DNA sequence: AAGATATCTT
DNA sequence: CAAGATATCT
């Protein structure tokens, strides 16, 4: 399927390749940091190429954010199926052990339809996430002839698709952000969607009505236990 | 000076190079992204050979930070004067059309300098100077930008022209906030000659600190203090209230 | 759990 | 502009 091809088509990218530098016009090489900020970007566009050709096999048109402040990084869909969109966004996190990403956040588009996000929430049927995770480990330039002797900004680089839902965790990425944090988890975990949230609607109802600080939580709900009695109680 | 010879090479190789993409240690290159995000992570590790080129040939050491919380991008300092540190933070931002007003986000105004050692490398005060590299780049649309290449010249590049100024912080540094939740400084916003000229707002860079030091949160608090530098020199005069 | 890391948007 | 978004980290 699309789903099964994009994930063959990432195992395979990532095991063969490996970016090492930023290069010029005239073929002068600048090595990468290792650190998330550079990574993530580094992982993204590693990414495009990939999805893009998998997508066209499918037939489904790939679209970026023509704005910044917008979820996902691609949106496929056919022409004929607008509202059949999948939604799938690049996520990047290190080891030096069990990971932990930042979902997005809680009170934009998932509280509002067109709140953030390219084209409105309800046209999405999926959301998925390429999550990359790297073991972290030059200030000189490098011409082509020593691609070799750039060191790389990673030990090893391991990289999962999974449905956004199925990773997510009941407590929240980050604080100003109000994002959605994922589960605290092996990367295993990830892989196999070994979740806390029995279903989607689950996941969004929770994150839906998580408040955003401890205040308000500790008369609502800060965990999913407190969540299914804040249901029984009759949501109050 | 350092500062004369670091502006030389920085304004020399943005004329000089190009950076179109990523590339791997087989020899596949991946086209760059048009935003800021990708950019700024470009334009910094453009930068870091020359800042440590010309930092090595006045006997300075380079240091950037080692966890990611940390300000500023690059600490240089001679063994000699450990009192005399200089951060050097690299800035961007883009315009939609060539010679439009721009505005940086200048870091926070409730880390370090509201406390010695919050989120720095090196304790405030071990640091005389503040300056900015800031890059500005014209955004360009998004294709050839799908595919990979083999060994350059025919990949898009991401932007339209890219141009690059050295400035101190407090020469550039507004009086309006650059961002709402994570309280940064805000820039003058206006061309790019007016940074390079250093034709900002505050007087002194003791009045930058007091003025963003006392600066509030909030529009509702910031009402009844002051707002903008106006309603602080005010506020000076009258004593502080 | 809350607020830092840089910058953008309405 | 205010404020809250865009991604992660500590
Ligand atoms: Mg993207
Ligand atoms: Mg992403
Ligand atoms: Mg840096
Ligand atoms: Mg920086």
């Amino acid at each position: 399927s699309l789903r099964s091809d994009l994930i063959n088509a990432l195992y395979d990218e990532n095991q063969k390749y490996d970016v090492c530098g930023i290069i010029s016009a005239e073929g002068k090489i600048y090595p990468l940091g290792s650190d998330t900020k550079v990574l993530s970007t580094i992982f993204e566009l590693f990414s495009r190429p990939i999805i893009n050709k998998i997508a066209e096999k499918h037939g489904y048109i790939v679209e970026e954010p023509k704005q910044q402040n917008h979820y996902p990084d691609f949106t496929l869909y056919k022409p004929s199926e607008p509202n059949k969109k999948i939604a799938i966004d690049i996520k990047t996190t290190y080891t030096n052990e069990k990971i932990k990403f930042t979902l997005g956040g809680y009170t934009s588009f998932i509280r509002n339809n067109t709140k953030n996000i390219v084209y409105p929430f309800d046209q999405y049927i999926a959301h998925w996430i390429i999550g990359y995770v790297y073991t972290r480990v030059s200030l000189k330039t490098y011409n082509i002839n020593e691609l070799n002797e750039i060191p790389k900004p990673y030990k090893g680089v391991k990289v999962f698709l999974q449905d956004k839902w199925v990773i997510a965790g009941d407590l929240a990425g980050s604080g100003n952000t109000t994002n959605i944090g994922s589960i605290h988890a092996h990367y295993k975990d990830f892989v196999e969607g070994k979740g806390i949230f029995d279903s989607e609607d689950e996941f969004l109802d929770y994150w839906r009505n998580y408040e955003r600080t401890s205040q308000l939580r500790n008369d609502k709900y800060n965990n999913i236990s407190e969540y299914r009695n804040w249901i029984y109680r009759g949501r109050k």
